[PDB]
């Protein structure tokens, strides 16, 4: 089998992405927020604190033929950016562009933080790191593409992420025709639960490569670039007017600057993101101060190749028995 489904930008900042997702019987279409970073599958539901809830659409359960308790079974995630959500379980079939799971752990919010609240657009989060950081408890659960997998074509799923544009994620095959050249695989570590991996090194502009080691996370659900401190100045160096600002809370820049493209190595080949894609606009309304795509991962305690550098390239998730990662220009 196979699947494949459009994802959208949220924003015109391309902040998150929202994929369609059919859970239940009858089907009850959300759009979640698939994220290679954390491996939980969690709704807004009919369970969701009332006041916590503000224009998403949410999963009923109780209207669902195929839904049944998981008795006994809670989950609570912290994620990166401070925001959390938590509540109990269901199993229930789950459909992306196609392919169908039974029996999927769907998790149903009993609480979520302001963040979410705030996200209309946002109904739910589907997780696609490894099982092993399923929060689900005492009986941890497989993520939808842990459930997949033995029933795909290839055990595989890919992530072409738009610039202001829709995407696609496809699961169980490649489609060649959706990038450039050839796809440069490199070695995962699945040590911490993510698809972990090292980059060769980058270049600014039109500058010359650095080669160096730069171990970090694929992750579609982290909206930025999250390097070492000494890349990140290296980078802003080349922006007139850049800076760290402390209370921002990062490198902001000047509105009317250009900003060079960034090059990140894998293998021997190279990803150019342009610098139209380190641009995140006005940090309030009407600014002329704009924050970048780049940022420090210093006390993050890990690089996260998040959304600005993976729209660049069309990324495999090779689910073998030894996974690895694929980049393409594209």
């Amino acid at each position: 089998s196979t699947g494949s489904a459009t994802t959208t930008p949220i924003d015109s900042l391309d902040d998150a992405y929202i994929t369609p997702v059919q859970i239940g019987t009858p089907a009850q279409t959300l759009n979640l927020d698939f994220d290679t970073g954390s491996s939980d599958l969690w709704v807004f539901s009919s369970e969701t604190t009332a006041s916590e809830v503000d224009g998403q659409t949410i999963y009923t359960p109780s209207k669902s033929t195929t839904a049944k308790l998981l008795s006994g079974a809670t989950w609570s995630i912290s994620y990166g950016d401070g925001s959390s959500s938590s509540g109990d379980v269901y199993t229930d079939t789950v459909s992306v562009g196609g392919l169908t799971v039974t029996g999927q752990a769907v998790e149903s919010a009993k609480k979520v933080s302001s963040s979410f609240t705030e996200d209309s657009t946002i109904d739910g989060l589907l997780g696609l790191a490894f099982s092993t950081l399923n929060t689900v408890s005492p009986t941890q659960q497989k993520t939808f593409f842990d459930n997949a997998k033995a029933s795909l074509d290839s055990p595989v799923f890919t992530a072409d992420l738009g610039y202001h544009a829709p995407g696609t994620y496809n699961f169980g095959f490649i489609d060649t025709t959706a990038y450039t050249g050839s796809i440069t695989y490199t070695a995962v570590s699945t040590k911490q639960g993510f698809w972990e991996w090292t980059s060769t090194g980058y270049a600014v502009g039109s500058g010359t490569f650095k080669s160096t080691s730069i171990d970090g996370i694929a992750d579609t659900g982290t909206t930025l670039l999250y390097l070492p401190a000494t890349v990140v100045s290296a980078y802003w160096a080349q922006v007139s007017g850049a800076k760290s600002s402390s209370s921002v809370g990062g490198y902001v820049f000047p509105c009317s600057a250009t900003l060079p493209s960034f090059t990140f190595g894998v293998g021997s080949a190279r990803i150019v993101i342009p610098g139209d894609y380190i641009d995140f606009g006005p940090i309030s309304t009407g600014s002329s101060s704009c924050f970048g795509g780049i940022q420090s991962s210093a006390g993050i305690g890990i690089n996260i190749f998040g959304d600005v550098a993976l729209k660049a390239a069309f990324v495999v998730f090779n689910g073998a028995t030894t996974p690895t990662l694929g980049f393409a220009s594209k």
